[PDB]
Formats: structure tokens, C-alpha cells, sequence
């Protein structure tokens, strides 16, 4: 039931998504090992992900969280990178998309930094890089990320350098506590708490 609707680059919606993607690139502590060396992207395409059933699954869960948290879903737009991007957009988020080994337990992880999600496009640690060249810093091959609507509800704050949410919380927030430039990362433990709104196709660009 999923359809992908291409956005024109002239559309304000394309432009505001491209800007969140570009403006939230940062340097990483691995010097580019996982995700490659780049300061910006070449955005090739942005598509709206349309699936009525998956949307109703999200809004239903959203209302449940909202009603457990003084009518506040605490909804964010966040990036997700995964080798399973095509299963996600067709069947929705679930336990098979969890980062079992993540620092805040087995759950589904999202980033404010687009460059952080870029590190998982080819697997944990970047895997072996692109399928074609085996290069984690490939500048040729086309990458995809999701820009997702995520319900955090009451989020457990972890200060720092599938399972269940901590009792009385709907998510975990990984607060950056050493790298002053890092933005937060977030974990949900229910796939129904994220909806993959935008499929972004891009290349990382070689710095000049
Ligand atoms: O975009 C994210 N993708 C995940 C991820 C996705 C799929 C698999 Cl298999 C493993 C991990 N990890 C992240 C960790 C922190 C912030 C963002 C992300
Ligand atoms: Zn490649």
C-alpha cells in the first residue's frame, strides 16, 4: 500500500527538508570511518512516503502516548539510516529494525544529526561500505535516508559520552555530554511510534 510521491525542488516542502538535512551535518569522532568524509550532500531526490495504514498505525499510537502525557505527543522530525530502508517504507518500523547492540538498549534509533544517521546507511559501523565499491566513503553511489515523524512522549534523559522503555517513559533521549557539537539521539521501543515521512536520495560530497 505504499506510494512514493516525488517532490519538486521548487516546492517549499522539498526545500525545508533539504535544509534540515544539510544544516545538521557535523564532524564525527571516527574521522569519517563509518559514514565517509564530507561536509555536505548532493541531494538527488526527496519523496513523500504515503501509506494510509501505516499512518493510522502511527496516529493511533500517538494518541495513546499523548493521553498518557498531558496531551503532549512530544513529536519530532528525526533522521533514520538503515540497511532496511526499503522494508521500512513498505511494512513500517518494527523489532527487526532495532539496533540490538545500541548504547540505550535494543530499540529503534533516530538522530537530530543527518550525518549520524548517514553512518548506518550501509550497516552498523558503516558495514563494508557501498555494495558496488566496498567504500564507506563512496562519493559515487546513491544513498538513502529517512526523515521521520517520531513520538517521544515522556523521554528518559540519559547524559552520555526489543527492550522496554524505562518504566513511566515512552522513549530514551541520548544527551551528548563530551562532544559539544553533537546533537541528541533518541530511541523508541515501539515501531508504531515512528512514521517514515520522507525518503531522501543523496550522495555525500568530497570536500574541495
Ligand atoms: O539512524 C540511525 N540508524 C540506527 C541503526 C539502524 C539500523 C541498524 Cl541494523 C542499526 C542501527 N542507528 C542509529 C544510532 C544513533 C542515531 C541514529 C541511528
Ligand atoms: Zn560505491
Amino acid at each position: 500500500g505504499t506510494i512514493l510521491i516525488d517532490l519538486s525542488p521548487d516546492d517549499k516542502e522539498f526545500q525545508s527538508v533539504e535544509e534540515e538535512m544539510q544544516s545538521t551535518v557535523r564532524e564525527h569522532r571516527d574521522g569519517g570511518h563509518a559514514g565517509g568524509i564530507f561536509n555536505r550532500y548532493n541531494i538527488l531526490k526527496i519523496q513523500k512516503v504515503c501509506n494510509k495504514k501505516l499512518w493510522e498505525r502511527y496516529t493511533h499510537r500517538r494518541k495513546e502516548v499523548s493521553e498518557e502525557n498531558h496531551n503532549h505527543a512530544n513529536e519530532r522530525m528525526l533522521f533514520h539510516g538503515s540497511p532496511f530502508v526499503n522494508a521500512i517504507i513498505h511494512k513500517g518500523f518494527d523489532e527487526r529494525h532495532a539496533y540490538i547492540g545500541g548504547m540505550f538498549g535494543a530499540g529503534i534509533y533516530f538522530a537530530e544529526n543527518s550525518s549520524k544517521s548517514n553512518q548506518y546507511v550501509y550497516g552498523i559501523g558503516g558495514g563494508t561500505g557501498c555494495p558496488v565499491h566496498k567504500d564507506r566513503s563512496c562519493y559515487i553511489c546513491h544513498r538513502q535516508l529517512l526523515f521521520c515523524r517520531v513520538t517521544l512522549g515522556k523521554s528518559f534523559l540519559q547524559f552520555s559520552a526489543m527492550a522496554h522503555s524505562p518504566p513511566g517513559h515512552h522513549s530514551v533521549t541520548g544527551r551528548p555530554s563530551v562532544n559539544g557539537l553533537a546533537l541528541a539521539e533518541y530511541v523508541i521501543y515501539r515501531g508504531e511510534q515512528a512514521y517514515p515521512e520522507y525518503l531522501i536520495t543523496y550522495q555525500i560530497m568530497r570536500p574541495e
